[PDB]
């Protein structure tokens, strides 16, 4: 009854030609037998290298960011440029972009809507800070972030949308997030989607956990009913990512 | 006059078909004078250009970078650029100063880290129409340059290239004359003359980053303090060859 699992490797801004070639070979020799959509998300300059080496049939390639339109945007990569090179997935609204580079709900929701219009599969990120979690605002924030995105989409566009919950309150703060605390936000989000968008949309929507995931807690995390996979960080740069994929069965 | 530079600022434009076609046109254009030609494609197009662009007079630059690798989603670091073989970088572009939070101090730190890591930097400065109309042309460009200069040693200036953008002429209905461009280049080199050293000022490349095409590149490069161009829309066209020939 669960939708198709997703295991996304968020390499962030890391990697060398030797690093990636060695890691991609590990990914390719890993035989995966269950239905699961795997995702590598390298830096822009490494997309051609990954395109040349990544062969495992379970995988697609995603950009870590994009802008909606080509033009006078020095330093940025546009979605049409990404379609032309053969990339159909993109991560939008990551906490690091909302924090360091000032991406707002209006910017993130506009990127998701324009990516859905241009045929992208989107992993849209939401999450709340510790200060927000201290104020009993987890729902207030993650639903305000999810409503802003939904306000620019129609029903059919939700088949391209994937949500990734970032427990930002458990990132670099010295605080930890339990598999029960993750399942709580994951069901909180699905019920909002069930109520506001549709019941069939909620049951099929993939909600990924974007917190600390390793080979030890992946299966127990995926054991929860409203967790549909992971947005893996540190462990994704390791052969450990194979075990994380194994745990989505 | 030091070695001129002809840089192609492609911005966020291009496909694999159009880049491969234009690179071949650049490949069939023989350049027989001392000039450093630069092509700066999007991050995704850097491997294509490195493989295909074969003119010995060209190098490949990035349009942006950050100092260190790590948990910075969507960004490309400077060590990653060095590992893939990129040794040039455009920093502090007006579009990033305007729309992506690159303050004078953020540009200054990026330039400093880039020179520390062995990068050739094209650092961009320029003033708005509001600023120019407030008689702030010197105030803005020198404040942008002095922030960059406070993070650089004398030897690091041999890796830095200044690119003046007449931002007051972009999308404003105003246009910049060569005499207005030379005026800014002059006072730029003169501040370096009197705050870094007469030696660095003489050998500093200061590129014009306004409207450059085949019709005006010669008249522009004829100005004594203009050392080349950071070319926009014309850089995606075969007439970039005529701009290179205008730096003779
Ligand atoms: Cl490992």
């Amino acid at each position: 009854a669960k939708p198709q699992p997703i295991a996304a490797a968020a390499w962030k801004c890391n990697g060398t030609t030797a690093s990636i070639e060695k890691l991609v070979q590990v990914f390719n020799e890993h035989t995966i037998s269950h239905d699961v959509q795997c995702v590598v998300a390298p830096t822009f300059v490494h997309i051609p290298l990954v395109q040349a080496k990544l062969r495992n049939p379970k995988y697609v390639i995603s950009a870590q960011n994009a802008i909606a339109k080509s033009g006078a945007f020095t330093g940025e990569v546009s979605m049409p440029i990404l379609k032309d090179i053969g990339v159909h997935w993109v991560i939008l609204g990551h906490s690091e972009r909302r924090t360091y580079y000032g991406e707002t709900d209006e910017i993130v929701a506009q990127k998701v809507s324009e990516a859905c219009k241009q045929g992208f599969m989107v992993i849209a990120c939401i999450g709340e800070t510790l200060q927000q979690r201290e104020a009993n605002q987890t729902a207030k924030v993650v639903l305000s972030q999810t409503s802003a995105i939904a306000a620019k989409l129609t029903k059919d566009a939700w088949n391209q949308v994937v949500l990734a919950y970032e427990p930002v309150w458990a990132i670099g703060t010295g605080k930890v997030a339990t598999p029960e605390q993750a399942q709580e936000v994951h069901l909180l989000l699905r019920k909002w989607v069930s109520e506001n968008i549709g019941t069939d949309v909620a049951a099929k929507l993939r909600i990924l956990y974007g917190g600390s995931v390793n080979a030890a807690n992946a299966a127990t995390l995926y054991a929860k009913p409203d967790i549909n996979g992971f947005l893996v960080g540190g462990a994704s740069l390791k052969p450990e990512f194979r075990d994380i994929i194994d745990a989505t069965r």
